[PDB]
DNA sequence: AAAACTATGCATGCTCTACTGCTTCTGATCTAGTCGACC
């Protein structure tokens, strides 16, 4: 029961999403998405040459590209505030430190750096010096 | 009549077992806030 999702690094999907976001018009975004889809379909055809009945599809990447349409998964129960709290606890950052305060009151523009309304940007800035440069996770592992 | 052996009461030290006070862990309650989904 081989699945293409187990052979696709998550970094590739992240890079594709970043390229789509950092695009001017619809044409470039559609081109990038179509290139990714064609690569996935070619890999699917190559992998499943012999097997007859296959349940493998593009769902593993689709459920991440469009999280709002996910129905199989239940509510995560965590939003910006809970995620910031968990990041503070796990990273062992000081409670009263600058990073923790920035993460908690992310809407306050007191920082004057990055973005004062996008929590993901601040999380990325905080984690830049505390995280490696290359990942080792696949789409299937992230879904699990 | 004098000397040697033995008995018993009290002093001394040590060790072991209740009782009171201080410190720390656990449980129960309340109050404040967060997340889900809809309209």
């Amino acid at each position: 029961s081989q699945t293409v999702a187990s052979h696709v690094p998550f970094a590739d999907l992240c890079s594709t999403l970043e390229r789509i976001q950092k695009s001017k018009g619809r044409a470039e975004k559609i081109r990038h998405f179509r290139e990714f889809l064609d690569s996935w379909r070619k890999f699917h055809d190559a992998l499943h040459k012999n097997h007859k009945d296959v349940t493998d599809s593009f769902y593993p990447a689709m459920r991440l590209i469009l999280p709002q349409l996910e129905r199989e998964r239940m509510a995560y129960g965590i939003k910006e505030t809970m995620l910031a709290k968990l990041y503070i606890e796990l990273l062992n950052l000081p409670r009263d430190g600058k990073d923790a305060l920035k993460l908690l009151n992310y809407r306050t523009p007191t920082g004057t750096h990055g973005d004062a309304g996008d929590f993901a940007m601040i999380a990325y800035f905080v984690l830049k010096p505390r995280c490696l440069q290359k990942g080792s996770l696949t789409i299937q592992q992230v879904n699990d």
